[PDB]
């Protein structure tokens, strides 16, 4: 049997409710040691050793997190088969995407989470467990970069999103489709993802003990310039726009990011429609804003690759570059 | 032949490349005269005025436009027989929800976009004008609130979004599903929008020059309090959060919200996530805050519906209860 | 205070007896009063016309006795049953189906919950009028349009053309749409006195496709034959062939589509008044099946068929 | 600068003759140099095993005259001819299959960009080594899981099971994904000497279901016939028997479903070794078809069909 170590960070999956139809939920209640043995099913599949990283809502989740998770995993690949990632629903496509780029293990790194929790009628934390486990151990999933595990589908971490706020199949690969679908704890691969992931990026978070600041500023009718400017304010190293269609700024946002970006500001087009690419070439010319198109990673990805882009350099044309290879 | 007004705002719809196959495109520059001349197929199902609005990008729409157009549809409602209104892609659907809430008259007000200029190869605008101008013209297309037409399909304002940055059959009401197919020039409607709208809802926007101040902040990893401070700051009336998950907060933007809510800002949890509720009874008990939940309302929906409600009332569980039936 | 609700088990994963079934989820105690009457004990694989009249009598003769049913169910023809009862229960009262895509004994099985949430739907004053439903992964679903999207996910009942009918958080429903098409006691068809119903077959449309399916019913004498089509209903030359001889001797024929969303619709690259056939509309092979079985107890003209395909 | 382009045009709604249509989108000549071939003018709802071979046996022939190949072809059954040449195509080339879903003197007809893009796509570089593909609505998808999924939408083509190849934007394409299957050059199928393919028949499941068609297959003598099943590939039970005694002498029996996507399975509810029957995974019945079709030019072993299945 496979060792598979499991680092929990919180989330519903290890949180409880007070009755079996309650849909008010607590988060990161349960010791990784607890939540283990609560699924005695996994000593069939795996030998599993738990570590606590933290125990949060993911919706708390943050710089530090993501630092120690990547150190810890980089650190301990040698010395396991592969990795689960116990995580709350809400920002796990975030911590999915930073890890898909700073992890240097080519072994599995698989995160889940829980839509409902273990108290709950129909509760799905303890097959989704029982599912991660089985893809970390599955030798087919190494060098596939880092996956989430949610509804018997296995996910990319770049282009896994959550699409529902409610639903047990909320995880989809929204522009280009799962790896594979477990059935009977097994595996079909059929897809991979072409986009640089784990070892084959640049980026080395191993020595650093902050990241780049970089923020998400809203577009929509009559959007307000007010946030942009607190960001620009601060001295925020980036800043992603979540544009309206293909990435576009409304007038008074535009002109804040436009000034922004002329005096060193990284500022980053993406958009807040949840498919589909913010391409060049259409409304607003990148090149003479100094400005760098997302492509389909959505703001909250556009500030994980961002950020980390922001560790390298600081130059627009390379930061879009870096946008077109990961 | 029914008389229709087509009322034109800009958008690619009225925009050009050029050549057949680029994809850069201007926004607003074709006026209503030449964009209707352009469809002379008009011709044969209606009796079409035009008239010249504003001609923008609607990524620049604003409440001034906003009020612009419910006071003109209410003023001309008598004297036509159902209105198109042509606008950007890119905020169609926030516009037509604050129509389908302003809109007194029960004739039918349809909207309408392209997402390729009249200039390109296989452009959409011409044949989005002929399906937008034959709902307007069908006489079971009154009393169902504001719709918007594209991909020869009849959606509902509320509900309707925009899910695709490029792809013609972007427009979906991911919810709860379309109204009506239209296929060869006629519509099979099986359903109807449940929320009440148009002359069944309060908000009387005739008289008012302004609309109360609403801005959206963004929630990710590691999210800055700054931008909602900064609205705050400027006495903003109320502040929809584009939550995580089931619209919850990063922390510390949760605190900031808290605050301002107990001072009297209306604070509105919405979610950045594409399909689903901001529901009651999850992890944030929105009576203990005074905050409300969205609904289904994106968070450019929640901010519409946020500031009309804002025109009637100050407190939270009677915003709530707004939240509930419109 | 809580209303009273009839469980009529058919079989399914989601089953083993009524009681067992009901007593496993007791939870069922705090929101309905629940009587567990067993009608069939299959898969719905093997799901037919007998049982199909059985359901719809007993609805409509006990319907005074209870305040809502839930039909257990297997989910492979769930949409077909709940189309049938859909246009035969005359009963206003909520009628809801439900299933379970994973066994009862699996980790993190669905079926428990699902049947909490089917009641919880029955027992809903605002889920009254609305047609027979399918309550599937938390959400309220019209027996027209649902249908199984996905051989294996929890989540595989859609309704794919026009959307669900409500969201169900929290032991409670917001309902946004009810189905516009006539239905439940707006519909001319009474299978009270009905002991058979005519037989309708369905043949597969595809490239090289054997007319030998079609001639096969034809020779058996099949009241309607159903076609799943190509795209926009199209048939295959040879099939084309068989039917439009065969709706020449009198045998209905629908065009549907094995397409899995959208309209087979009339004025595309058929002449459907010239050959006598009738377009299916947005119901997919098997929900024109049952409605091309119901029309038949009406009528044999094509031209009423098609109203009839036109109204429900 | 240009690469060779060669249009094989089979008919579809996308046309009228292959110089017509060539010559009504002439900014073709921005990026290929194009030359048209009539190899058919039908619908595809007419498709059949000749045009297969014949497009098959062309391109492999013609392959070192061309840097690639763009077939204009119905969209009824694009699908089903695209993993067909999916299978036997093996020259390494791009070969990019591509229809219209709006007549071509129709407001907004598709017809046109979609042939641009679809050159746009062959001759790319980067298209190369990822099977035969399918260009529509300024998307990539492979052959193999690309299907049609609504009667009338532009939008209509879809990698239901595992999404899109890549996206099209501005004449440039961004690849991320490539189908794991084993295709073109790595299969074993080589029609080059065939001049008959295999009988292969689809049969319908549903509620009640008729074994006249499968019996009428089986009486036919086909080599092989696909069930389109309900649920995870389940049969009614009249069809189960017809089919389990057809499996034993010796036709072959390929479960696939109705279901619109997701795996038909092993190890669910039907004993596939015990009986002989093979499991279709995510292939849909039509798909299963041309699969099992070819598959049988190779071996009529159940074991080693399944297998193919597994690889294929
Ligand atoms: N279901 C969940 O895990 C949601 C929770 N708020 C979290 O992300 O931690
Ligand atoms: N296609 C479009 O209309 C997009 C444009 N930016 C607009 O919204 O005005
Ligand atoms: N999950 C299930 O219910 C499938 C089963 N074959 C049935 O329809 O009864
Ligand atoms: N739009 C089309 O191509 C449909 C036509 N029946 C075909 O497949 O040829």
């Amino acid at each position: 049997l496979p060792n598979i170590t499991i680092l929990a960070t919180g989330g519903v999956i290890a949180g409880g409710g007070d009755s079996a139809t309650k849909s008010n939920y607590t988060v990161g209640k349960v010791g990784v040691e607890n939540l283990v043995n609560a699924v005695p099913q996994l000593k069939d599949i795996a030998n599993v050793k738990g570590e606590q990283v933290v125990n949060i809502g993911s919706q708390d989740m943050n710089d530090n997190v993501w630092l120690t998770l990547a150190k810890k995993i980089n650190t301990d690949c040698d010395k396991t088969d592969g990795f689960v990632i116990t995580h709350g629903t809400d920002t796990m496509e975030e911590t999915a995407y930073f890890l898909d780029l700073t992890v240097k293990c080519d072994k599995p790194v698989v995160m889940v989470g829980a839509m409902r929790p273990s108290t709950s009628m129909s509760a799905d934390g303890p097959f989704n467990l029982y599912n991660a486990v089985v893809t970390a151990a599955d030798k087919a999933s190494a060098n596939r970069g880092v996956l989430v595990v949610m509804n018997d589908t296995v996910l990319d971490g770049r282009d896994v999103t959550k699409t529902n706020t409610t639903d047990v199949a909320t995880f989809k690969s929204v522009n280009y489709g799962p790896l594979g679908y477990i059935h009977n704890g097994k595996i079909d691969y059929q897809r991979t993802p072409a986009r640089k992931h784990t070892s084959d990026t640049p980026f080395d978070v191993s020595k650093l003990n902050e990241l780049p600041k970089v923020g998400i500023v809203y577009n929509y009718a009559n959007a307000s310039d007010l946030p942009a400017k607190a960001l620009v304010d601060a001295g925020y190293d980036g800043i992603v726009s979540a544009g309206v269609g293909n990435g576009n700024l409304y007038k008074s946002v535009f002109d804040t990011l436009a000034t922004a970006a002329k005096t060193g500001t990284a500022v980053v087009r993406s958009s807040r429609v949840p498919t589909g690419a913010t391409t060049q070439d259409a409304e607003v010319d990148d090149a003479k804003y100094g400005f760098v198109a997302s492509g389909t990673l959505n703001p909250q990805k556009a500030r994980v690759l961002l950020q980390l882009a922001l560790t390298q350099t600081k130059d627009p044309q390379q930061i879009q570059q870096i946008f077109n290879q990961y």
